[PDB]
């Protein structure tokens, strides 16, 4: 029997991220928001289900555009979510060989953090910034998805990312999303990206 | 020191795939274009170590669009080489877990062969089907990838590939896309299918 | 000698559209959001002026992107002024030729209102809805834009716009897309859609 | 009673364009390709119609993302058709106001033959290079449109087209675009261009 999406309780109370993120920031993304893709993605499933059992046709270009919209964002909040907390038990920056890669690929933590910074800023319109892995190369890439879905290198896995998106932060810095970018860096969990980097080696 | 992308040798000879992909056909979409890739994301990568090097600015939006473009063309590339093969060895249907799954999520071969032809014909302009898996509901997934990197589920695993660009079928069919695609089922190695798709259960 | 672009004023005070968009909803996205889109612009006018001058390379591709990006944003917050105004002398429903065609094309206003609705609601991230009319076939046509100039019928002329982006809404609806697109309805000028539509017959 | 999208006639014979354009190589973009996207039109208009006379739902985003597709397609090939001709009529370079605005938006006609080159060589997979005009600013752009409907600035209209979707070359020139690239400006007809230019002001 078949199974669905739900929206992942967050790791932590709907103010653990202020005063970065606010409580009626936080609380309204994930429970309209990525509720809204979870919600999206379940319906596509029913519907290609309803399909397949009554062996009828669908417009699967369609679906599938829709469906890579929807799990696209249903995964990156997952990730998001994943890769804050409390700004006390948060922020700073990585070690081990999380810190050793961004050093030899950046050249330093600072221009990691910068080009990472740019990544979100300069997206047009939603998107994100996300780090990840190439395994051939050996080498940490970030890429600039828009919307959830656009731009995305297709097997490459996820260490970290920033929801750009601007029901992320119009609550709490309206149009300003650089402050936003840059209240960011005092909540990632460093520790959740390191254990991600790990299991890819 | 730093590494870059190589063109992979074919698993097999050039005329491998005949009648259904020509030598001709074959020979050019390996050395011209996925060579293009392989290029396109060297001199990019090439450009963000001058950058750093060097301390100064780049342009990163256009930077991580172009690198996710020309790396997703070499790791598509890639996959799809892999998971042909000659007719005399290849072609039939899957077994295993993978037959398994396409049974449970399409309800049969047949279904799921209709929907990833057409997930392959529909494509507007370039673009691939390519049969991915979500871990979160246990279901196998199709997606319909524009250029190389457009509507891409991140995060998600390749398990089989079908480049769709007109550039990998226009020597041999011209502009009858489904007459490319219908002979692509005489050349899948299943058997490369089913192992990657047990290394992700 | 050269010529920019221009924050263009509102054809109306920052609170003429009250209660259905706010003072503070109006001001910020015409003096932050369409500003910014004057300024990219007018930044890549001068990067590719200075190319030009120096008689040297530019990445072109990346430049003629961001610039479709930004005069898209110009243009499309140019007409979404100029087709709202003051609940009390606007909304209601078209008159004249332009009622003609929703209805021959529509069926009846209702049918054309409720399409409108879905395109700007239904939009995946930033985006716009807009009307427009092909000459050739002699029909309105709805496009669903996403971002500035995604999805857009080269050539087209543009004579309804409803601007879907979350910035647009998200300060008076947060997240309820759907109240905001109600509300755009008793604002909608038609007087100003019915003249655009005449200078195209 | 309702119209629809037919292929236009070619300005010239199949062999006009020869050697610059094969017969072959024509022949099929226009009655394969052209075609397609006038069905792909037409199909989804009675899609729309009928669902307006049955008065149900449809899924219009799919619907205008495709129609947008489709009819970006017909109104692309259109203008393509027509601003080439005859070798031995055409080629060499525009005179009067175009030729006057080449030179104060891009400093030579150099510049703009090889801006232009740029823009339909780098096109990341199908699309098209656009010449067009702002108004507002009294300069030439170039839009770089990815398929048919991508990266185009809404309401501006239609001066110079080049198609480099891979069907328009690949028969003549295989995967040498810049090739055909270079042919291309043999057979520009400027006359018609200049026509377009005129009347817009
Ligand atoms: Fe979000
Ligand atoms: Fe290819
Ligand atoms: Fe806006
Ligand atoms: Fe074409």
């Amino acid at each position: 029997e078949k199974k669905f999406y739900e929206l992942p309780e967050l790791p932590y109370p709907y103010d653990a991220l202020e005063p970065h993120i606010s409580r009626e920031q936080l609380t309204i993304h994930h429970q309209k928001h990525h509720q809204a893709y979870v919600d999206g993605a379940n319906a596509l499933l029913r519907k290609l289900d309803e399909a397949r059992e009554s062996d009828t046709d669908v417009d699967i270009k369609a679906a599938l555009k829709e469906l890579s919209f929807h799990v696209g964002g249903y995964v990156l909040h997952l990730f998001f979510w994943g890769n804050m907390g409390p700004a006390d038990e948060c922020g700073g920056e990585p070690s081990g060989k999380l810190a050793e890669y961004i050093e030899k690929d950046f050249g330093s933590f600072e221009r990691f953090r910068k080009e990472f910074s740019q990544a979100a800023i300069s997206a047009e319109g939603s998107g994100w910034a996300v780090l990840t892995y190439c395994q051939r190369t050996d080498r940490l890439f970030i890429m600039q998805v828009e919307k959830h879905n656009v731009n995305v290198i297709p097997h490459f896995r996820i260490l970290l990312v920033l929801d750009v998106w601007e029901h992320a932060y119009y609550i709490d810095y309206r149009n300003v999303r650089p402050d936003y970018v840059e209240a960011f860096w005092n909540i990632v969990n460093w520790k959740e990206v390191e254990k991600r980097f790990e299991d890819i080696l």
